[PDB]
């Protein structure tokens, strides 16, 4: 019969999608992935993997689309990672790295008919790959996200095509993960969304999604709040500039993931 732990489940509709509930949608995600607050340089911190019990590993994001098809994706809640999905009465899920995620991995989605582990890892560097093209060719937007829904759901039964599912993830991933990891990202989809607009991530978009960690490290790391090695970002034009300490970053990054131990206490 059962297993225990049913993860929160949030619910989101692109069919008539608008700003505010796209930004209703993405802060009941934060809700979901951050305890209340460990705050470091006034932002929070997502919950530590060491010592984290299974039930609250996982938050559910339950999408449906304007043809009336949902897919249910699965966040890892110490990295806001999209673990795998469930389409119809099938469940996938990206390769996992370790064993207690592999373990992790199985209280997902029990009670489903099919289950599959994808032999690949789920980084955007395999996703690419196996798309056929990178991040800065794919368009994003409530479109796109209409659109991914479908080509998730249909895997299932062989409307597929790998490229065409690896593709949809992309989507996903930076419309509802990086988009409640950054606040910057999270307003380059609602301009996307006030528009009704589609149009692939400029390199200030795409060079944040790669430097999370390393912004996470750098801040948790840092004396006072100045870095130890400035980590380098990109404007829209593809230009470069270092980034010196936190406060310019303050209103950007929303969620960092855990990498220490506190050295001073400030949260309370
Ligand atoms: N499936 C999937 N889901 C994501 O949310 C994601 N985010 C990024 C952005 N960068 C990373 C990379 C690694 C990790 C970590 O190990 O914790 C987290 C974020 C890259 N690929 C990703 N792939």
């Amino acid at each position: 019969m059962i297993f225990p732990k049913q993860y929160p489940i949030i619910n989101f509709t692109t069919a008539g999608a608008t700003v505010q509930s796209y930004t209703n949608f993405i802060r009941a995600v934060r809700g979901r992935l951050t305890t209340g607050a460990d705050v470091r340089h006034e932002i929070p911190v997502l919950p530590n993997r060491v010592g984290l019990p299974i039930n609250q590993r996982f938050i559910l994001v339950e999408l449906s689309n304007h043809a009336e098809l949902s897919v249910t994706l699965a966040l890892d809640v110490t990295n806001a990672y999209v673990v795998g999905y469930r389409a119809g009465n099938s469940a996938y899920f990206f390769h996992p790295d370790n064993q207690e995620d592999a373990e992790a991995i199985t209280h997902l989605f029990t009670d489903v008919q099919n289950r599959y582990t994808f032999a690949f890892g789920g980084n955007y560097d395999r996703l690419e790959q196996l798309a056929g093209n990178l991040r800065e060719n794919i368009e994003l937007g409530n479109g796109p996200l209409e659109e991914a829904i479908s080509a998730l759901y249909y895997y299932s039964t062989g409307g597929t095509q790998l490229p065409t599912l690896a593709r949809s993830f992309i989507i996903c991933i930076q419309m509802i993960s990086e988009a409640a990891r950054f606040q910057y990202i999270e307003g380059e989809m609602r301009t996307r969304i006030r528009y009704n607009r589609r149009s692939a991530p400029d390199p200030s978009v795409i060079t944040l999604e790669n430097s999370w960690g390393r912004l996470s490290t750098a801040i948790q790391e840092s004396n006072q709040g100045a870095f130890a090695s400035p980590i380098q970002l990109q404007r829209r034009n593809g230009s470069k500039f270092s980034v010196y300490d936190v406060s310019i970053l303050i209103p950007i990054i929303a969620l960092m993931v855990y990498r220490c131990a506190p050295p001073p206490s400030s949260q309370f």
